[PDB]
Parts: C-alpha cells; structure tokens; sequence
C-alpha cells in the first residue's frame, strides 16, 4: 500500500556524470563509452548567448580547450563534433561504468527521473514529467546544465533529456540526447516563453485508477460520458484532449478495477465541477498528472483492495 | 528555480542490496563488508531465539546479483539478523548507522528480491510511522541520508500497518515507535503535522517568489503554540526557531513573522491559491533540506 512520486535508482547514471569546462563555463557532461555528451552552450560566453554562431565559435576551439573531469581523474579530449545542440567530446578513455543504454526521444505526458548535478557531482534525484508545453517543472540551479533525465526499464538506461536552460517563469527546457530540443525553444537568450500549460488528462485518469486500487472510491459516480462530451468539458479546465489512444492505454487499469474508462472520465468530470470538498485522493488535495498509466501498473499492486 | 521532493543519489546503497531467503520467506538484506543485515522475521507469537537456535548457516540463501554468498555465521541484534558471509562487499561505501528523530527526513531505496525498483524521499512521522510506498517483498528496504561521502543508514523496513503506513527499525534493530515484529493488533497513534518543516517549506516558497501568504503581523511563540495545538500541529520549540535562523536571515522574515502567516493559513485556508504547487501545507522538508536544495550541495 501507499503511493509516492518515485524515481528510478540513479546508480547507473551517477557512474556517467563528468564535469566539462570550456574557458570560464563549467557544466555537466554524460560519459558513455569514449564520448562525453554536454550542451553545446559550454563554448559560449554570456555575450554570445544573444545571437550565438555555434559553428564559428567551435571552429576556433581545439581539443585541449575542453577540460573533462571524471571524479578526481582528468580525461584527455581527442576529438569533437556537434550534433544539433549537443557537443560530443571524444575522449581517450572508455567509461568502465558504462551501463546498457539507449537514447530515446519522449512525448509530452511521459515521465522520467532527473539526476541533478553540479560540477560533475550528483546532488539529488527526483521524478517529473514532460509537460504538454514541452517544458519540465524541475528543480535546478546555475551549474545544473547537462543534468540528465532517464528511465530504467529492466537493466537498460533510456536517456531522454539533457538540461539546457531555465525559462523566465522558472520552468526548464532541454533536448533529447541527439541535441534536438523539446518544444519551440532555442539555446539562445531570446524572448521565448513557455506556451500555456495544460493538465495531462490520461495521467490524472491513471492516478484515479491507482486511488481505486488503494481502496478509495469516494469520487466515483453512476454516470458515464461520451469521449467527445468529456473533451468538450475538460478543455474548459485546460485539460489535454483525451484521445482514443489514451482510452486504449487505460484498458488494463479499467479491466483490473472493473471501471470503464468513460465511467472514470465521468467521475473526473464531476471532480472538476465539484472540487474535492475537504477530501484528498492518495494524500493529495489536487488532481495529480505526473504518473503515467505505465507508472501506475509498475508501482501499484496487481490485486485491488 | 523549482522545488521537488528530492531524494539522495541511491548508487552507494544499490551496491549493498542482496536477496535473503530462509525456507519459504524471501526479503532484502544490506551487505556491508562481510555482514548482511536483514529483518529477523525472515526466520518466521514468535520466540526468535528459539527459532534461530534451530537454524544452521546453510538454511540462509544470500544472493548478490547472480552470485551466491556463503553464510559462515549468524547472530541477532534486537529485531535485525546479522549474517556473517564469506565475502566482503567490494562496493561497501563509507557508512554509519544512525537513529533519526521524528520530523527528520531520509531517502528510501525500495527493493524486491534484492533488486532496487525505486527511490523516494519521506519523513519519520511524529507517530513513528513512515508514509512509504511498499508492497510484499519490500522488507529489508533501507532508509538513508548522505553526509559528504558517507552513507548514514537510518531505517530498515519491517512491516505495513492496517492503515497502509509503515514501520521499521534503525540498523541496530530497535524499532521506531511502540511497534513489535509480529502479527498482532498494532495501530499507528494519532499523527501530527511537523510545524518546523511547514515553516521551512514556507521559507522555500518565499525564496521561489511566492509571498502572497506573508503579512505585517508577528506573534509570540506561546500564542502560536496554542494555535498549533488546536490544529494537530507539533509544538514549535525554541530549538526549532534557532534552526530556522538561516532561512529567516536569507529571506528577511523573522520566524515569528512566518509563524503569524502560518496562523492565518491555519485559521482561514488557502482560498483557491497554492504554495509551491500545493493546496496543502507540506511538512516533509526539513530546514536543512530547504537550504541544500536552494544552494546546490553535491556528493
Ligand atoms: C539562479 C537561477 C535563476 O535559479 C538559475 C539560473 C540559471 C539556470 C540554468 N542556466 C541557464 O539558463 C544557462 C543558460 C542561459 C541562457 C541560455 C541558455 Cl540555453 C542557457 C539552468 N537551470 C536552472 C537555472 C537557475
Ligand atoms: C499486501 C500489501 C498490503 O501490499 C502489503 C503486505 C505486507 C507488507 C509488508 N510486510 C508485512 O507487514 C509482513 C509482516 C507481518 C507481520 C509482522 C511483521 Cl514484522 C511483518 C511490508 N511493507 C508493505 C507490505 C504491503
Ligand atoms: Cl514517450
């Protein structure tokens, strides 16, 4: 019993964190085999950030201009290339602690664990989700750039995010491990704002199923809804449209609890209308949207209370 | 910017998790040097000394990854069983066994069959239970903090109470709270809110640009403690006020100034507003957790 925002064990990622220094800038890098991956803005000053020409800045650099530190050991840079917004530093030593891994690009609504680092050293780990507006509500300070997001499915680490920057509203933006940003953001100091955020409906529904599994049914009602009428109501509360794919994904939770997806949709409709009236669901006074249907099956029991 | 319930990096603890099997029971153990620590109920009104005297070393199966560890000795210390093994753990970190106080927080590395499945942050509640996320097979999962490079082990999971909350011991086998390791009618006492933690969290909201709850008013520690007692809040002591000193200095808001803001939230609610994305007053962040997350301390 119990339900917590749970992160994946960070050990396999801690063994990959290195410190990258270029001139006066110092951020984190990901050391996998003989390559160190880090944000390409490590080559920039605060001046270049207004309109950086990365190709022109990088052509002026040599291997010895980059200092890579793995623990107390210095790594020698033997090559360098840019792939989109990520700089790939070829080093002379393969990481013996390299885990089995994949670079995956996630979709908004997907969750992942974040290993926050400063100077190549991990300071903390937390769970979070890719928001519909392609930003993450993380907890990062200056020096966190190069911190990575990941999922660990079975024994393989799936790298899905590299932290690059903080937007003016305090939210964060970054790229997949190929250097392709999530969202319409650029690694430039520009008046770019996060689009209006929306609630991840399929996740709130998954979390309501987790509450039913943990013995809480106070929110259920005798009503059902059409998929269209639910979306017409949910959009009024800034909720993401629930698609047929979402309904199909919720199938196993619906089967395990005996509550149809559109019957759960009806109680979400009522919850949005009535609020909680002093009650909580899984210890929360708000509707939680950072647990996917996959996270709920993973964390909750297979036997309903 | 941003404020999340953040756990310590679990890597130094993952390298210590082993699977312990005794007969039909299978739970987790902590392998430090040549000793495996696990709940003594792995051998299970139980007379533990009488059950243990009937066991031999080969009755215990210890699995570290795919390797089998050979048990060469065994002893009991309170509610924890210490299995002497033939191999020192090469991944043993620098460590200490510490007993924590209610209100203090720690990281939990949840495991099943000697394999870590997840990590999460939580606090020792005033009623000595933890609001964890555990399933059958989680017994032997450990709680820890990291101080520089040293792992402080503070909790070993033992059981789930009927209300869905959890109970366990320090690494010396001494339970937190009036609990016993056996199947009987045990209930968690009435819980209280950790006031010093809610105050620390209000300071974190001020640091992150949330000041709507601040007012021009102050209070005496005595007048606030009456209000704390009415709302099932833990009494705020002078030690708590002294501990909040650095947060008070960093934000320019006196502890009793912040206490008057909490008094108005307790008496009147949030009125549709949230603090750090929460509609409830959060009490599982200590004043040190607030400082550490709003600075950038690494291990
Ligand atoms: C101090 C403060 C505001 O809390 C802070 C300050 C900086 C933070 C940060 N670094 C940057 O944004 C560097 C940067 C600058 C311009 C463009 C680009 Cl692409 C990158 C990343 N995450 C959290 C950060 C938090
Ligand atoms: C099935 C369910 C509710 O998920 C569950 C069941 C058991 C759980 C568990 N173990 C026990 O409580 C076993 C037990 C019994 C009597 C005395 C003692 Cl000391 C221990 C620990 N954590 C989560 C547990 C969760
Ligand atoms: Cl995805």
């Amino acid at each position: 019993s119990g339900f917590r925002k749970m992160a994946f064990p960070s050990g396999k990622v801690e063994g990959c964190m290195v410190q990258v220094t270029c001139g006066t800038t110092t951020l984190n890098g990901l050391w996998l085999d003989d390559v160190v991956y880090c944000p390409r803005h490590v080559i920039c000053t605060s001046e270049d950030m207004l309109n950086p020409n990365y190709e022109d800045l990088l052509i002026r650099k040599s291997n010895h201009n980059f200092l890579v530190q793995a623990g107390n050991v210095q790594l020698r840079v033997i090559g360098h290339s840019m792939q989109n917004c990520v700089l790939k530093l070829k080093v002379d030593t393969a990481n013996p602690k390299t885990p089995k891994y994949k670079f995956v690009r996630i979709q908004p609504g997907q969750t992942f664990s974040v290993l926050a680092c400063y100077n190549g050293s991990p300071s903390g780990v937390y769970q979070c989700a890719m928001r519909p507006n392609f930003t993450i509500k993380g907890s990062f300070l200056n020096g966190s750039c190069g911190s990575v997001g990941f999922n660990i499915d079975y024994d393989c680490v799936s790298f899905c995010y590299m932290h690059h920057m903080e937007l003016p509203t305090g939210v964060h933006a970054g790229t997949d491990l190929e250097g392709n940003f999530y969202g319409p953001f650029v690694d430039r100091q520009t008046a770019q704002a996060a689009g209006t955020d929306t609630t991840i409906t399929v996740n709130v529904l998954a979390w309501l199923y987790a509450a039913v599994i943990n013995g809480d049914r106070w929110f259920l009602n005798r009503f059902t809804t059409t998929l269209n009428d639910f979306n017409l109501v949910a959009m009024k509360y800034n909720y993401e449209p629930l698609t047929q794919d979402h309904v199909d994904i919720l199938g196993p939770l619906s089967a395990q609890t005996g509550i149809a997806v559109l019957d759960m949709c009806a109680s979400l409709k009522e919850l949005l209308q009535n609020g909680m009236n002093g009650r909580t669901i899984l210890g929360s006074a708000l509707l939680e949207d950072e647990f996917t249907p996959f996270d709920v099956v993973r964390q909750c029991s297979g036997v309903t209370f």
